[PDB]
């Protein structure tokens, strides 16, 4: 049956040991849960996907961890209803490849494609197109949730059981095990993007670019930005914005199969600024997914409400001056949020930094937490392993609402993880 394994997140940190069940037989999974639900509850069970979450949500020290990747059956795809019916274990690379021939696009892609559907729902993932498409949960039309009582619940966003549906979205696996879901895809005539590229010189410029209205012309938008340069070079960004291309906008070479998928001395001087500027400035460039989107450390991500822009600028300044240097930095403006209590995204300034692990970093991020909290923002659980129950419960004021739903569906704490215990969501 199970195999005791040392599990971490993608951050390869905070390791715990659990029994890792790995079966393609869904019957076995159901019985593994009934087994846990009878043995008092103990340290319970958590589902695990491709383990791309940095946090400790896909691990359950001294408990059961169910690997879902074996359950990777695509059941159906329909180009007319735009619906795909797949097992939770299918990953989004797999799904993308299978659905392109139907002229269907995965409605929310994150930075890797190596994430399962279960993981995408459970962390309610977002991406480059959040401001136009929302997050993953917005596109789930149904799901089948294995609950603590051994029953499989068919959930929909509306009608009854909506509450448990929207508690499961962003619920980090703590409502039970998603076995199978139905996703509504985005119609597309190509696998290509038409991309505009802009380059800013200061943070104030970046922000201006994201509030001038131009953002409404693009469905996909994000930026790499400078978190190391002192002001006013601090916060300058390479912005990449675009939308899916039509067949008529493809060069003839590509129009045949439109849905096919397959530092020198100058560098820090004035000539290179011109290089990086000219090279990062373009209009109507045709790019495929890889070019446009998918080309020891502590990953840290937060969002600040749109209005609190001055506070957002202050936090960036804090980061630069902190002596903690991040090169890989992702800036994006989120759009409207959804009804999931524990959903990460809210409208406003979202940023992702990557800190090398060194002295006083742990203490510094704790400071950052307080500022993010102070300013009405929050951290993302799929990126976080160190924050306290305190900060988290204050960042997510509907956590109480969420918990009540969770206790309604799992009274005996049959489902559990490291994160649940740390953030007191158990
Ligand atoms: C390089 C990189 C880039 C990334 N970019 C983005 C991004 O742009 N946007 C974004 O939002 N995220 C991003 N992420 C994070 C990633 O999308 C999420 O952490 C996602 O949840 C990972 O999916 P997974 O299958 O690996 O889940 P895991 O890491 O295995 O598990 C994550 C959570 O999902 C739950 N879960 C998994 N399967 C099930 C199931 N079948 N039933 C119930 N619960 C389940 C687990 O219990 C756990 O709570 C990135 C991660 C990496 C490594
Ligand atoms: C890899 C480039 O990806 C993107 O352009 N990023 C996005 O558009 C985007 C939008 C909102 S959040 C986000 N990206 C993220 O949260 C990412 N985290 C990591 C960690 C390691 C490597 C790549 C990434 S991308």
């Amino acid at each position: 049956t199970t195999t005791a394994t040392r599990l971490t997140g993608w951050g390869r940190t905070a390791p715990s040991v659990a029994n890792v069940l790995r079966t393609p037989d869904a019957e076995m999974i159901v019985k593994a849960v009934a087994r846990v639900a009878e043995s008092g509850g103990g340290r319970g069970a958590i589902a695990r996907g491709l383990g791309r979450s940095y946090g400790d949500n896909a691990q359950n020290g001294g408990g059961l961890v169910i690997d879902m990747t074996p359950l990777n059956t695509i059941h159906s795809i329909d180009a007319d209803t735009k619906l795909v019916d797949i097992d939770a274990g299918v990953n989004l690379d797999q799904l993308m490849k299978a659905a392109l021939p139907f002229g269907l696009w995965v409605p929310v892609l994150p930075g890797t494609r190596q994430v399962t559907v279960g993981g995408a729902i459970a962390c309610d993932i977002h991406g480059k197109n959040h401001h136009s498409a929302g997050s993953f949960g917005n596109h789930v039309r149904s799901m089948d949730l294995l609950t603590a009582d051994g029953e499989i619940r068919h959930l929909t966003p509306t009608g009854e059981d909506a509450e448990l549906f929207w508690a499961t979205v962003g619920g980090n696996g703590l409502t039970g095990i998603i076995m199978r879901a139905t996703i509504e895809m985005t119609p597309t005539s190509t696998a290509y993007f038409i991309a505009d590229g802009d380059v800013t010189a200061s943070l104030d410029e970046t922000i201006a670019l994201h509030s001038d209205g131009s953002e409404a012309r693009y469905t996909y938008s994000s930026a790499w930005f400078d978190a190391i340069s002192a002001p006013p070079k601090l916060g300058r960004a390479a912005v990449s914005r675009g939308r899916l291309a039509t067949v008529e906008q493809l060069p003839a070479k590509l129009r045949s199969e439109p849905l096919k998928f397959d530092a020198n001395k100058y560098t820090f001087g004035p000539i290179g600024e011109l290089w990086y500027r000219k090279s990062g400035t373009y209009r109507g460039k045709v790019q495929n997914l890889t070019q446009f989107y998918h080309p020891g450390f502590l990953q840290y991500q937060f969002v600040i409400p749109t209005e609190a822009v001055d506070e957002f600028k202050k936090i960036i300044g804090v980061i630069q001056a902190s002596g903690h240097y991040s090169f890989l930095n992702v800036f994006k403006l989120f759009g409207p949020r959804n009804q999931a209590p524990l959903s990460f995204p809210i409208p406003g300034w979202n940023i992702c930094v990557d800190f090398p692990i060194k002295d006083g970093l742990g203490k510094f991020v704790s400071e950052l937490d307080r500022r993010v909290l102070e300013f009405g923002g929050r951290l993302y659980t799929a990126k976080d392993s160190r924050t306290t129950a305190e900060t988290f419960h204050a960042m997510y004021p509907r956590v109480d609402e969420w918990i009540s739903v969770r206790r309604k569906v799992d009274p005996l704490r049959v489902f559990a993880s490291d994160m649940a215990r740390r953030l007191e969501l158990l």
